[PDB]
């Protein structure tokens, strides 16, 4: 209980589970504490320490601004940071089976968040149903969000940008240095994330600074190539300036502007990351990844374009109603407490609230391209014409571009299609399959028959965390014993995709083909 790393010795605490017994090893540190000076910079070595580091409670949080348009509910306080925001938050934890393995495939968890929020202290990322059920070494990690993870100038070193996925990138690198003292294949490791963890996992596949440092990769609701997933250079620069102002720390030596930053408190820099973007949307990622030239030498859209990335496995998969979550940050006529019916002109209104700085042609093209029904008295058409318009514009499009694109080059790549509402979903039945809710699907929490998943529910999770680890160890996602409907490989020929919920796994093909020519191919120039 007991592991000796290059830095230390650190000491986990055994946990009961499912009648077994799984290592956990919360909170070890990975890097220097980005304080002070460091502030803002690429994150450095950890040196030595002295004694037993007691790894047995999860570590602070990184700094955040909290979701608080919902007090009280858990559907949306589950996403909440559940342990202390500090600066001082750079920290992983590992689980792995007991007794001891010899050789175990890792998995590494990166958290989404729209690149501002996120802790791996979230109950729906326990690795230790993962750890005990197939014998995987389970690894996640915090990294900075927000300004103080993506703030950028960019070459200035002072800030260069993508911090945050160079703390992601150190931890990687501290896998591949400490996990084999922990049982752990080193030469076995899928990176797996959701949301803007998988947008995190795509760049990594670029950044040929971690092509050594994982083999495969699981993209949940998620790829770079999402409209929100980079700050552009020129948003960037316009975005630091207006937090300089707004903290009047405006100079024209541009580092005195980060010095001047340095000195304001956590907390002042988190109260005006709200107002740096002009208009905002409940999709707006205030600092975000950027071409640094560094960990992103070229604009990505590019790279992925000319075959420029990391060959391997790729599992990539989107949820059936992703885009619902965000109707109720801002488009009017909505809520969580209500079936949210809107009319014709509470869409088109919701349109400016989701498209801000699109022309007017563009948002006629939107309701043109979704508004033509079967069915003209249906009450609940506009409602779910904009749920699907945010969706596959921001998640379902996207994860199916970069999986052709990628494909294109040679490698395997397998498209699921999650469409199952979990029945303990806290959010209404309008918004159905939302976005972030097959994450404990992943992790078996259904495999716990003691918190009120129907049977279904646990066998769908079983599947599941089979198919995953399979693909984790031998690049395959395949169950191979309970007679399954076999995953078949994603071409951009036939565009086959697995449907994964409790009735029926079927293959299907061209998953929203209409809607996303549209948005791929003809939106794109408005
Ligand atoms: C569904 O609810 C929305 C919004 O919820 C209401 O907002 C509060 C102000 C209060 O009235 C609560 O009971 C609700 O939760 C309704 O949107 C409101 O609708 C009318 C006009 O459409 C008006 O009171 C407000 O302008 C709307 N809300 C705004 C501007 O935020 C909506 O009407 C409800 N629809 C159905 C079918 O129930
Ligand atoms: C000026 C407002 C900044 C909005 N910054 C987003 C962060 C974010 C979380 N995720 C994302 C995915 C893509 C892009 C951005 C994000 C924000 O806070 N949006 C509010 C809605 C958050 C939802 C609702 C709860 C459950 C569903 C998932 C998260
Ligand atoms: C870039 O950020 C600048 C601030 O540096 C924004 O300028 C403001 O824009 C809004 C309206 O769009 C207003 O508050 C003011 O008219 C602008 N302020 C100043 C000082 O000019 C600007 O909007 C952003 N650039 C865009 C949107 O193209
Ligand atoms: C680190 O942990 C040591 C071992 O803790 C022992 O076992 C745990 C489960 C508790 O029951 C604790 O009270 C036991 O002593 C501690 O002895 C040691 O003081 C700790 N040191 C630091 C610096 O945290
Ligand atoms: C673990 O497996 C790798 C190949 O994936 C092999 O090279 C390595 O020597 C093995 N190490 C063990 C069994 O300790
Ligand atoms: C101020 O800018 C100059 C170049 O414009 C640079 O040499 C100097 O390092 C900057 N100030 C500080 C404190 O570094
Ligand atoms: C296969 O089926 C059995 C029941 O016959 C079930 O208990 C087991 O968990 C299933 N295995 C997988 C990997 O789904």
């Amino acid at each position: 209980i007991i592991i000796a790393t290059k830095n230390g010795k650190v000491r986990g605490m055994q946990l009961t589970v499912f009648g077994g017994t799984v290592t956990a090893f919360l909170g070890i540190p990975y890097a220097q504490p980005p304080l002070g000076r460091l502030r803002f910079k690429k994150p450095q070595s950890l040196t030595k320490w002295s004694d037993i580091w007691n790894a047995t409670k999860y570590a602070n949080s990184c700094c955040q601004n909290i979701d608080q348009s919902f007090p009280g509910f858990h559907g949306s306080e589950m996403w909440n940071p559940n342990t202390d925001l500090s600066e001082d938050c750079l920290y992983l934890n590992v689980w792995i089976p007991a007794p001891k393995p010899k050789n175990a495939t890792v998995l590494i968890w990166i958290y989404g968040g729209g690149f501002q929020t996120g802790t791996s202290s979230l109950h729906v990322y326990d690795g230790k149903f993962l750890a005990r059920v197939e014998r995987v070494i389970v690894v996640s990690m915090n990294y900075r969000v927000g300004a103080l993870g993506f703030l950028a100038l960019p070459g200035n070193p002072e800030a260069p940008g993508n911090m945050g996925l160079f703390d992601q990138q150190l931890a990687l690198q501290w896998v591949q240095k400490n996990i084999a003292a922990f049982g752990g294949n080193p030469k076995s490791v899928t990176l797996f994330g959701e949301s803007a963890g998988a947008a995190s996992v795509s760049l990594h596949l670029l950044s040929p600074g971690s092509h050594s440092l994982f083999t495969r990769a699981i993209l949940q609701s998620g790829s770079f190539n999402a409209p929100w997933a980079v700050t552009s250079l020129y948003e960037a620069r316009n975005r630091t300036l207006n937090l300089a102002k707004l903290t009047g720390c405006s100079r024209e030596n541009e580092t005195e502007i980060i010095k001047c930053l340095r000195n304001k408190d956590p907390q002042e820099i988190l109260l005006n990351e709200a107002f740096v973007v002009p208009y905002g949307t409940p999709l707006s990622v205030n600092f975000g990844p950027t071409v640094d030239g560094d960990f992103l030498t070229d604009m990505p859209d590019i790279l992925l374009e000319l075959g420029q990335f990391k060959k391997t496995q790729i599992l990539v998969g989107v949820n059936k109603d992703e885009g619902t979550a965000f109707l109720v940050y801002g488009a009017p006529g909505f809520s969580k407490d209500n079936n949210s019916i809107i009319t014709r002109k509470e869409f088109q209104e919701g349109l400016k609230i989701f498209f801000p700085g699109v022309s007017e042609f563009g948002k006629e093209s939107i309701l043109f391209h979704y508004t033509d029904w079967v069915d003209d008295q249906r009450p609940e058409n506009y409602r779910e014409a904009l749920g699907d318009v945010v969706g596959d514009y921001n998640f379902i499009c996207p994860a199916l571009e970069f999986t052709k694109k990628f494909s294109e080059w040679g490698n395997n790549a397998f498209f699921y299609y999650f469409e199952h509402r979990s029945s303990k979903l806290p959010w209404p039945e309008w918004m159905g399959v939302m976005h972030g809710y097959e994450i404990e699907f992943v992790f078996g929490l259904p495999l716990e028959r003691r918190d009120q998943y129907t049977k279904a529910e646990e066998i769908l999770s079983r599947s599941i965390v089979k198919r995953w680890a399979n693909f984790a160890k031998y690049g395959n996602p395949q169950e191979t014993q309970n007679q399954s409907t076999s995953w078949p490989v994603f071409k951009s020929t036939e565009q086959k995709y697995l449907t994964l919920n409790t009735e029926s796994t079927r293959i299907m093909t061209k998953l929203r083909a209409q809607q996303c020519r549209f948005w791929t191919s003809f939106f794109p120039k408005v």
